[PDB]
């Protein structure tokens, strides 16, 4: 897609997209006496609850089997504040021509939870797992749509009215509130373990497969892992087409997916300031059409 | 330092590192050479780009600095645009730190100095500082440019959004006191990056780098008050500029004034998190 533009645009046969490395964390890798290692360093005070979200998370899809990510290895507290982050080196490239496999295997991941060994009936997480470096409420709640409206959507929007007083987002949103359950089509919402922040820029391959690396964690549905890798592009079609190859459109999928991506429109909001307050009520508005 | 730090924690003898964005775009082997490029899905990315690669151009036309060729600009489908330039491998300023303190200072000369000459403060289109674009109208006069077209431009949309009654209060006193920090010197027009904070700067083998620029004729000392404020750059950068370009007397308190507008745009970018600095600031600047 943006690629196919540039290839035309820029006249070129070929186009390998590739690679301090992070927009949250500083990251670089390191060769030690016991192989090689890569280090994520965020000065912020929160860095370490960050990293210990990470960590927890690396090691919820590490248990599965199903997934290629770093062992985590170290959290060490920074002087002068933060933390580091150590963890274990892989070679890696842009995600290309492992895309279906990776599919399948998003999928199955998803698909867990129903095996016989898996037994979590909530959604949310044991612990605290960081969107970026915002911290989120991982309470474990029955209802998705009541997870996710009240410790996503409402958690963002509380920060938007706190740091921006933004009157058309408040406005909006209790509109919004009212449409949410609708949306669900009374569909049976059962929970999937979510890599949580599955955009193009955290996957990538080597010579045995895919890999996926800084998880952000959580049971929640599993169409909400899709809207980040959807919105912001990267991902081959043949990804998209192996999944819902094990997991089918359930009717109501395109609106979710709008609701999906506001909560990631509002996070940039939050992370990245006022270049993302147009999307965000955007995405708002087209939902209240 | 964290290099010892993790020797110590991973209880290695050996530590070394390879291997060697912003909220951005992407990188590409392109067949033609690597290029890079940035996506803005919103719809006055084109204008912002256009910008963007304005700056660049005048920087490149006095080859002081080097900076990222631009290639092109593109509309998106489904809105925005992409604009893809010349990429280049770059790590964070260090060891060329005192060469671009020269080459920057040389950049601040360059519009008195060489044969054509800008002889206001201004630009000749729209340049974004970050995401908000900014009037460029040429004005005489420093004082009144800076004050009308960055000032009063941010605290316009402060109370539009806020409606800060600190704000609107304590530039009501500032605005009389801003011609006192100009009074006896000579300001010239100088070319400026505009955006020199140290994420916009890097270098490679050959030397440093710039870029991100939101270019425009303003005092040679804005410059370096975003470079100051949020830290990053090397002490011998300073040494290696005000060689060149000593500090002119009142420089502390006009240093607060630039400091000011940098603290106002990013009250208006990330929200209330900069309030406290801006009205502080402002409050420095008027005890
Ligand atoms: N375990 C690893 N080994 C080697 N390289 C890595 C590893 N994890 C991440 N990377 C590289 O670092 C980049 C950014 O890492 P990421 O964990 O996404 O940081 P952030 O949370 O700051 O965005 C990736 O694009 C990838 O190239
Ligand atoms: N022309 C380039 N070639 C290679 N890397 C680049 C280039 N331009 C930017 N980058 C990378 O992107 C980062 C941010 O670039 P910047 O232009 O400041 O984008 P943003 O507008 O998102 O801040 C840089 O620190 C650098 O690592
Ligand atoms: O930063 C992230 C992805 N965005 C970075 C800049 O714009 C393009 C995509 C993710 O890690 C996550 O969705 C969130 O920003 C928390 O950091
Ligand atoms: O982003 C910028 C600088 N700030 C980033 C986060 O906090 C530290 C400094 C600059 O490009 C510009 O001055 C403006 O903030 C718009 O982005
Ligand atoms: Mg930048």
């Amino acid at each position: 897609a943006m690629e196919q533009l540039l290839r035309a645009e820029l006249r070129t046969a070929t186009l390998r997209a590739f690679g301090g490395a992070g927009c949250i964390s500083e990251g670089r890798a390191y060769d030690t006496d016991a192989g090689p290692v890569f280090v994520k360093v965020n000065r912020r005070t929160q860095a370490r609850q960050m990293f210990e979200g990470e960590v927890a998370s690396l090691e919820a899809l590490r248990s599965t089997g199903l997934v290629r990510v770093p062992r985590p290895m170290k959290v060490i507290d920074l002087p002068g504040g933060g933390a580091a982050f150590v963890m274990e080196h892989l070679k890696m490239k842009s995600l290309s021509s492992q895309a279906s496999k990776l599919g399948e295997q998003m999928a199955d991941l998803h698909l867990y939870n129903q095996k016989g060994s898996s037994y979590v009936d909530k959604f949310g997480f044991h612990t605290v797992t960081c969107c970026g470096f915002i911290p989120q409420v991982n309470e474990w709640q029955d209802d998705w749509p009541t997870f996710f409206a009240r410790h996503r959507l409402q958690a963002q929007l509380d920060l938007i009215e706190k740091d921006y007083a933004d009157r058309e987002a408040r406005e909006l949103w209790s509109r919004l509130q009212v449409k949410i359950p609708d949306l669900f089509c009374g569909l049976e919402i059962v929970p999937a373990l979510l890599h949580g922040d599955l955009w193009s820029g955290n996957v990538a391959e080597d010579d045995v497969g895919p890999i996926i690396y800084d998880p952000a964690s959580f049971y929640g549905h599993s169409e909400f892992e899709l809207a980040i890798a959807l919105m912001f592009g990267g991902f081959p079609r043949s990804f998209f087409t192996a999944y819902h190859r094990k997991i089918p459109k359930a009717p109501g999928f395109d609106q979710r997916l709008l609701l999906y991506q506001l909560f990631n429109y509002l996070n940039h909001w939050n992370h990245f300031g006022r270049e993302y307050r147009s999307p965000s009520l955007g995405t708002m508005r087209r939902l209240l059409k």
